[PDB]
C-alpha cells in the first residue's frame, strides 16, 4: 500500500460520513489524526473507536478500548474494560482477522490495535474507495449487522 497520510485523510470525512449508518454510534468526533466516535456496544458498555494513519505500511490502523458505563448513582460513570479475546469477541468479531491487545507500563490503560499490517492485501490498491472499503472492512470486526 502506498496510501499517505493526505491520501487517506482525504477520506477520513468519508470513512465517519457511511460511519454514521452505525446505530451504535452515538457521538461523532473528528480528529487531525483519523477519528474519535463512542460506538454504544452495550448500554453499560462503550467502545471507544479510535482510528489512526501508520506509515509503517503506508495504511490505516485501528484501536478501540472497551468501557464499561456504571450508572450506579446515575451520574453517568464509566471504566474501561479488558477480557481475553474469547470474551471480546462475545461482542467483537473477529473469526480469521486478528488483534494485538496490549497494555501501558501503568497497566491501567490498554488499547485493542486491530492487525492493520496487510490491508491491501485485504482492502485493495483502490485508493478511491478504501478508506471505505477498508473501515466497511474493518467495521464488520464490530458490527455484522452494519455494513457500510
Amino acid at each position: 500500500s502506498m496510501l499517505t497520510l493526505p491520501e487517506y485523510n482525504e477520506q477520513i470525512p468519508n470513512v465517519r460520513s457511511l460511519l454514521t449508518k452505525w446505530a451504535k454510534v452515538e457521538r461523532i468526533q473528528d480528529v487531525q489524526d483519523g477519528l474519535q466516535l463512542d460506538v454504544r456496544l452495550k448500554t453499560d458498555t462503550l467502545l471507544e473507536l479510535h482510528i489512526y494513519y501508520d506509515h509503517v505500511y503506508h495504511v490505516p490502523s485501528i484501536k478501540f478500548r472497551l468501557w464499561s458505563l456504571d450508572t450506579e448513582e446515575d451520574i453517568s460513570s464509566l471504566r474501561l474494560l479488558t477480557l481475553s479475546d474469547s470474551e471480546l469477541r462475545s461482542i467483537l468479531n473477529l473469526g480469521t482477522f486478528s488483534v494485538t491487545l496490549s497494555t501501558d507500563m501503568e497497566m491501567k490503560s490498554v488499547y485493542y490495535y486491530i492487525n492493520n499490517c496487510d490491508t491491501d492485501a485485504n482492502v485493495g490498491s483502490d485508493v478511491e474507495h478504501y478508506l471505505t472499503r477498508w473501515i466497511s472492512l474493518y467495521i464488520r470486526i464490530f458490527d455484522l449487522n452494519f455494513v457500510p
